[PDB]
């Protein structure tokens, strides 16, 4: 069955700079800018549309070795992300995918509102626990302030 997790955050940075940085290039800026949250972002197979598999791994001593994410669909007119995750990490006997969708809004102040949505797919019936969703909230969260942070010092990146 599916149980569904959705939550909002916002930031500082406007909508389509954030998306080109956070969502479209984070297989280049995870791991260079929250080093200590993801190691490396491998691309199995894909150009980065729609079934694109990517490999990413986390740092020693994280509850997870690694997780395979798959795009599902991209949306650069509404900043509108879709992937899962299909493969390692919580992936098994318990839990088949989680599918996620990013959708990033403008504000009129010049920030960001994102709307995050998190579909946790489990193979017969085995409750999801309020720590895991809490881990990846967590994890979007500390990803996204080290971003904004990079991007608020990097004026000439992404635009
Ligand atoms: O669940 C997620 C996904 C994460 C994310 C987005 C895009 C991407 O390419 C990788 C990870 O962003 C987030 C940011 C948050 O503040 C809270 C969250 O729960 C999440
Ligand atoms: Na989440």
């Amino acid at each position: 069955g599916v149980f569904n997790y959705e939550t909002e955050t916002t930031s500082v940075i406007p909508a389509a700079r954030l998306f080109k940085a956070f969502i479209l290039d984070g297989d280049n800026l995870f791991p260079k800018v929250a080093p200590q949250a993801i190691s490396s972002v491998e691309n199995i197979e894909g150009n980065g549309g729609p079934g694109t598999i990517k490999k990413i791994s986390f740092p020693e001593g994280f509850p997870f070795k690694y997780v395979k994410d798959r795009v599902d669909e991209v949306d650069h007119t509404n900043f509108k992300y879709n992937y899962s995750v299909i493969e390692g990490g919580p992936i098994g006997d318990t839990l088949e995918k989680i599918s996620n969708e990013i959708k990033i809004v403008a504000t009129p102040d010049g920030g960001s509102i994102l709307k995050i949505s998190n579909k946790y797919h489990t193979k017969g019936d085995h409750e999801v626990k309020a720590e895991q969703v809490k881990a990846s909230k967590e994890m979007g969260e500390t990803l996204l302030r080290a971003v904004e942070s990079y991007l608020l010092a990097h004026s000439d990146a992404y635009n």
